[PDB]
């Protein structure tokens, strides 16, 4: 599209296409990237484990495949976990190893069974384990009612209260998780099952349960933490099919008891292009934030790029905090972001009135934009992005019934897919002082809309022009005055 819709500032593989990110792991002061890559580019393509690195989760090294399709076993999902004690033996106590637990899939047999890689050189070359699988079909079987087509995408960490490796494995269209234990990373033993019927509060909608991860988050603040689980079951989200949610609980290295869940907080993404959520791991306490990113595209091979396909979601913490009195799953841009923008226009405390376009000076298809503002009673408040003649991308703030609302209804190309227009709506309330926050982060095909303190977020694909790279900031119904603006510019050095 001129540059085939390459965003500015969003991961995308260098060539080819990519679903959802695996093995999410820090080493030293490298991010590692790992993710389902198809380097044939159709349908049919075999699965293997794309890599990228960086030392700031922004500017990404391409690496080789870290874990090959072979033999023909397909890479499938997983997860990595640092080994320094070498319970698995593949490192040694000089050289302990990185792991990572990922399905293998047989493509002629549709089976799934786990397998092991690891790392004795911090990430940067990875070997399967010589005696994969280290789940068979045949230990699957009396857990997974297929006999072992659908048992994947492992989860695995080290439970220090227990001693124990936990792999967390789920089961599709069976609706639940598996739990299992280890000393050594390569024996497992089945300890107990996740249901569906557990969970108060979760729909039956919520179906073809794919993705876990789990992690100890705080819950502030507070001193305490909580136990979550974070899974992409393939039904049910707000904006339609996959999408992510997580569930808080206790753990006690055999069973995880969820709390109850709120459907109107579980999930963490309201708009269709935010699927396959993995968090992190092994980042330093000094650090001490829960990242997560996934794959932003629902549409498969539909998407209107041609020498690649899928891109990564811009890195953001996830965190539980009250936002006035109520708990909330919140999600904020990681404050990297800040280092790599530049504002080109910032208001502040600027009252806007009905027929007033402000922001009209502005040029850019790779801006992170902030708004905050005390509406009038019964405005809507419209930020349009991505703006050209006859396209738009419009974000919107309705006051009466307090809805962040995002539509692309005319965002440019919505031919390529039934769902690639419409409009997605979440909840987003102003806070104690009246003040409402928004923040859209727009790249060459991308919009991620952050409301409030992040309670609120729909990331969505949109295919502009490259000539719609307006803005207009616009009220109707009503006055607001703008407490602060800022559009910033974003571009990777």
């Amino acid at each position: 599209q001129s540059n085939d819709y390459r965003p500015s500032y969003h991961f995308t593989p260098d060539q080819y296409w990519m679903n959802e990110p695996n093995g999410l792991i820090k080493i030293g002061s490298t991010w590692h990237l790992f993710f389902q890559h198809n380097p044939t580019a159709n349908v049919w393509g075999n699965i293997c484990w794309g890599h990228a690195t960086s030392t700031d989760l922004m500017h990404w090294a391409h690496k080789p495949t870290a874990i090959a399709d072979e033999n023909g076993v397909e890479a499938f999902t997983g997860t990595a976990y640092y080994d320094p004690n070498n319970t698995s033996g593949l490192g040694d106590s000089a050289n302990p190893p990185y792991l990572a637990w990922f399905t293998g899939y047989t493509t002629s047999s549709q089976t799934q069974d786990q397998r092991l890689a690891f790392s004795v050189d911090n990430g940067a070359t990875w070997t399967k384990f010589q005696g994969n699988p280290i789940i068979s079909t045949s230990q699957e079987a009396p857990h997974d009612i297929t006999g072992g087509l659908e048992s994947r995408d492992p989860k695995v960490f080290f439970h220090r209260q227990s001693g124990n490796w936990i792999m967390v494995l789920a089961h599709g269209g069976q609706d639940k998780l598996s739990f299992w234990t280890s000393a050594d990373t390569i024996n497992w033993t089945w300890q107990s099952d996740l249901k569906s019927t557990s969970i108060n509060g979760l729909s039956s909608d919520i179906t073809g349960w794919e993705v876990p991860d789990m992690f100890e988050l705080p819950v502030e603040g507070t001193e305490e933490t909580t136990w979550v689980v974070m899974m992409t079951p393939a039904e049910g989200s707000p904006a339609g099919g996959n999408g992510v949610l997580a569930i808080t609980g206790s753990f006690d290295g055999k069973s995880f008891t969820a709390d109850p869940v709120d459907a109107s907080t579980m999930w963490l993404d309201n708009g269709r292009d935010f699927d396959g959520a993995l968090s992190w791991v092994n980042v330093p306490a000094s650090d001490g934030r829960r990242i997560i990113a996934a794959v932003m595209n629902s549409y498969g091979s539909n998407p209107p790029t041609t020498t690649w396909k899928g891109m990564l979601s811009f890195p953001r913490t996830l965190s539980l905090k009250k936002v006035g009195t109520q708990q909330h799953f919140v999600q904020q841009p990681i404050t990297e972001l800040d280092t790599i923008s530049t504002s080109l226009q910032i208001l502040a405390n600027q009252t806007i009135t009905p027929g007033q376009t402000l922001l009209s000076s502005i040029r850019g298809t790779a801006l992170d934009v902030r708004v905050a503002f005390y509406p009038d009673a019964g405005s809507v408040l419209s930020l349009a992005v991505r703006k050209g003649a006859s396209e738009q991308t419009v974000i919107k703030y309705t006051q009466s019934d307090a809805t962040l609302s995002v539509d692309r209804t005319e965002s440019g190309d919505i031919s390529y897919d039934p769902a690639a227009g419409g409009v997605h709506t979440a909840k987003l309330e102003e806070d104690g002082t009246g003040l409402v926050s928004i923040r859209v982060l727009v790249d060459t095909c991308s919009v991620e809309v952050f409301g409030g303190q992040g309670e609120a977020v729909i990331s969505d694909l949109i295919f502009p022009s490259d000539s719609s790279d307006g803005l207009a900031l616009e009220v109707t119904g009503g006055n607001a005055v703008l407490q602060s603006v800022d559009v910033r510019s974003v571009s990777l050095e």
